[PDB]
């Protein structure tokens, strides 16, 4: 009973298997009649996602090193060689060694740091910078973060400051494109069920602390973010730029346990 | 008559002249009863250091170079030649290219973006594990930082997700360390006529706006970003860490002019 996005394309990035909340996105805004590509990181991924795509009436999947300015270069090029146009992107690329997902911040290394950073931000900058070229009249596009960027969330250590930045280039961006009329906006999704546990050392435990202690008792859903992203990406959150919105079931909120 | 800096020794990491945030800082902490080291980048800044540093009582100078890992090594083992243990650290580094710093945040290059990340935000990192270890019965550390990593300040560019990430990671570190009796914490200064300070495009107007704007209608000197350090070092502030404290005559109150 949506169709709000009928005759709108745009790209997706972060899909690694059938539980990325890229997929989840992708479901969702495919649903509401948008034409999808993909990008993906490696050739595992691009065997999983082909199914997948499938199932949203695509066949268009493009791989990408986010790393490499030059793979992105020539991810737009191919983009470009079937749209001349694209309405909307979703970036939910996130990476850090997990292997120093665990202790004290404090051992985060200067390389990690790095490539969490390049990985994790300057991404986004990079794929926003190029895909506005391809709105000539306006879109919308969205980034994910963690409220564990702003608030100290044990074990995220290299991911917090990352975010943070991630956080402030959405906002930064937002105010460069804004004349463009193109809207620049951030998910802060709350943990999502299976994905907390293999993303970090202690994912199983933030998701069960998250889930009894949020205000609606249960853990968002990949369904939840990709509604969410629906609203920031059509028209509906037209009034709506730089936002860094909150879908975590509320448990930002609440200050301790009861 | 303050002296509640008695017998204390410190760090301070960032002069570079007369002008700068880590010089006021360090005349008020001195004048409130502590020994100086200081940490300074070339040789000219070392030159013009030298004299400075004397009418503080001070001949402890290091050269480091803070995106070389190295020379942080070599500086701490050049304190601990002198002093076995140490009791605060003021870390006011910051670095970009001042050709960046105008235009549209989204020309930002990659280099640039390393770079200013590694001495803007990942050097207090490094600067904060190395001191620690000066630290076996606790002690204090603040950086600097700028309203710009969160709301969004023309031609502040590569800086604001920098700083960012900075607040970010003073949060982490604090909360690795508060086990230890070390707090951390940092000031959020307005606008000062600085060396740093006039990298960036408009920042005249910046100062002015932001002096003309707010709710005490001047700048902030020297002087008080000092007398917010020796606050924030000091046993004055037992009961702070993680903090970012706003230093800026409340500018960052302000939602318009009136
Ligand atoms: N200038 C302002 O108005 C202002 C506003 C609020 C926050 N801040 C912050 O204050 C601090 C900057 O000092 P400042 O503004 O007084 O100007 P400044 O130029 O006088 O001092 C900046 C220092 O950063 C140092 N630095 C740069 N690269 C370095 C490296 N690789 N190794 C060691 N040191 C290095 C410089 O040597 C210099 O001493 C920064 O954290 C800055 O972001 C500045």
């Amino acid at each position: 009973m949506i169709n709000i996005l009928k005759g709108k394309r745009g790209l997706i990035m972060g899909v690694a298997n059938d539980h990325s909340i890229a997929w989840g996105i992708a479901k969702v805004l495919h649903s509401a009649g948008a034409q999808l590509a993909f990008s993906y990181q490696g050739e595992s991924i691009g065997k999983r996602l082909k199914p997948l795509a499938l199932t949203v009436d695509s066949d268009f999947m493009i791989p990408c090193n986010v790393e490499d300015p030059s793979s992105m270069d020539l991810l737009f090029e191919r983009i470009k060689e079937r749209w001349e146009t694209l309405d909307f992107v979703v970036h939910s690329i996130a990476f850090s060694d997990k292997n120093e997902l665990r202790g004290p911040y404090y051992n985060t290394s200067r390389d990690n740091f790095i490539q969490t950073m390049l990985v994790s931000c300057f991404s986004f900058t990079e794929i926003v910078r190029r895909a506005a070229q391809l709105m000539p009249h306006g879109g919308a596009m969205i980034t994910l973060t963690y409220g564990g960027s702003m608030r100290v969330v044990p074990n995220y250590n290299a991911m917090a400051p990352a975010k943070s930045a991630l956080e402030s280039s959405t906002k930064y961006l937002a105010c460069d494109y804004g004349g463009m009329n193109i809207r620049i906006n951030a998910i802060s999704a709350g943990p999502v069920r299976t994905l907390a546990g293999a993303s970090i050392s202690n994912g199983r435990d933030i998701a069960a602390w998250s889930k009894e202690n949020s205000p609606l008792k249960r853990t968002v859903s990949l369904e939840d973010i990709g509604n969410s992203a629906l609203y920031l990406l059509s028209y509906l959150s037209n009034g709506v730029t730089g936002e860094i919105h909150y879908v975590d079931c509320g448990y930002n909120i609440v200050a301790m346990p009861s």
